[PDB]
């Protein structure tokens, strides 16, 4: 129970795929954002540098890093996909 696939590059690339792996359920803010970045070897933090969005459905989309796991707090929804880019 409780199980989703979190992807995320913040590479450039549009197919290009960099993280995604289905921990329990509970990573996202800069803890995660190192796991994909951190371990590859590209940006660090989407802070200002670099942004990022994670795409759900309907109306529910996140940016910039610090998201507490901004989804379990109240429930779910489909898969996790978060596409990073670099930025100014």
């Amino acid at each position: 129970e409780d199980t989703c696939i979190i992807r995320i590059s913040v590479e450039d690339n549009n197919g290009n795929m960099y993280k995604s792996i289905m921990l329990t359920s509970q990573d996202k803010t800069p803890a995660v954002i190192q796991r994909a970045m951190s371990k590859h070897n590209l940006e660090s933090d989407p802070a200002e540098e670099y942004e990022l969005v994670q795409v759900i459905s309907e109306d529910k989309e996140l940016v910039i890093p610090d998201s507490a796991n901004v989804f379990y707090a109240m429930n779910s929804q489909v898969n996790f996909d978060f596409i990073l880019r670099k930025k100014n």
